[PDB]
DNA sequence: CCGACGTCGCATCAGC
DNA sequence: GCTGATGCGA
DNA sequence: GTCGG
């Protein structure tokens, strides 16, 4: 409908965060083409666009040109260079960023090829994104992501039974596909006002059921790391996946699993009306907001229906929260 | 005009 | 060796 | 790059 609108500002979005290393000018760019992509017409001009919230001149401009002649010089000049394309293309690998992957070109690595052949200039997470480079541009299948919850729960009530865990994100809104698994962990034993082992014992397990194949990062309350479900007899081998494990205090679990369920526009919302009613929410506590503007104390919160009467909103199932 | 634009855990670097 | 900064992906 | 105090 505005593909070709919403494909162009995307890209500039990448260049802008990759090359330039400008994040607001990648945001901005994104917030557009966001705006644009749930817009139900067909856009005849800049003008019409710069309606929106998000589109300004400068994205009216570029539509108009867009709409006119069917590309952009500018995105299509930096497609062309070497340099700049080289750069946005290696940030594509896990743990290379912006300043990585310049520093990469700038001494004659551009390709995945040259990344292969250089490992002694790949810290341990950029070795692991390399690896699993494919797999990771994959998105995860609900079936899959079921048969991938069925062994997380099993072996984490297995080390514990008092252990409570969920996996939020994408999955738990019911989406038929999923780009990682997020699982977040809490114990009875772990509160605010509090074993710094509770994570490690999780992690260690998933790893010995060779569920977890390999580690990106991991603390005593977050875990980053790669998973893959066993191999169905005789049959193709499943993608490596992302997964991430969080380890929440009780009393700031359900603050956690909502914030991590999300999503992106559903936080924004949940936290807006959550202002307008005197109320402050963010990923671990819900305060009140005194007269003056003064946060109190975080207010006691047993799960996520709490939250919702908090602010006298209508609890809304994991389904209901695209936006 | 000009500052905000989310904030943070972990790995690793820079400086001392 | 320790502390704070930076990069990175959330 | 866009918004808004
Ligand atoms: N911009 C962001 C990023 C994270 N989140 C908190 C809520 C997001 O819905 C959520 C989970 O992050 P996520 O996995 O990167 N995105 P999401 O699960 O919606 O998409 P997939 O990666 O599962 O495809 O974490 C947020 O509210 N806003
Ligand atoms: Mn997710
Ligand atoms: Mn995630
Ligand atoms: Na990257
Ligand atoms: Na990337």
């Amino acid at each position: 409908l505005n593909g070709g609108i919403t494909d162009m500002l995307t890209e500039l979005a990448n260049f802008e965060k990759n090359v330039s290393q400008a994040i607001h000018k990648y945001n901005a760019y994104r917030k557009a083409a966001s705006v644009i992509a749930k817009y139900p017409h067909k856009i005849k001009s800049g003008a019409e666009a710069k309606k929106l919230p998000g589109v300004g001149t400068k994205i009216a401009e570029k539509i108009d040109e867009f709409l006119a002649t069917g590309k952009l010089r500018k995105l299509e000049k930096i497609r062309q260079d070497d340099t700049s394309s080289s750069i946005n293309f290696l940030t594509r690998v896990s743990g290379i960023g912006p300043s990585a992957a310049r520093k990469f070109v700038d001494e004659g690595i551009k390709t995945l090829e040259d990344l292969r052949k250089n490992e002694d200039k790949l810290n341990h997470h950029q070795r692991i994104g390399l690896k699993y480079f494919g797999d990771f541009e994959k998105r995860i299948p609900r079936e899959e992501m079921l048969q991938m919850q069925d062994i997380v729960l099993n072996e984490v009530k297995k080390v514990d039974s008092e252990y409570i865990a969920t996996v939020c994100g994408s999955f738990r809104r019911g989406a038929e596909s999923s780009g990682d698994m997020d699982v977040l962990l809490t114990h009875p034993s772990f509160t605010s006002e509090s074993q710094p082992k509770l994570l490690h014992q999780v992690v260690e397990q998933l790893q010995k059921v060779h569920f977890i194949t390999d580690t990106l990062s991991k603390g005593e309350t977050k875990f980053m790391g790669v998973c893959q479900l066993p191999s169905k007899n005789d049959e193709k081998e499943y993608p490596h996946r992302r997964i991430d494990i969080r380890l929440i205090p009780k009393d700031q679990y359900y603050c956690g699993v909502l914030y991590f369920t999300g999503s992106d526009i559903f936080n924004k919302n949940m936290r807006a009306h959550a202002l307008e009613k005197g109320f402050t929410i963010n990923e671990y506590t819900i305060r009140p907001l005194g007269v003056t503007g003064v946060a109190g104390e975080p207010l006691p919160v047993d799960s996520e229906k709490d939250i919702f009467d908090y602010i006298q909103w209508k609890y809304r199932e994991p389904k209901d929260r695209s936006e």
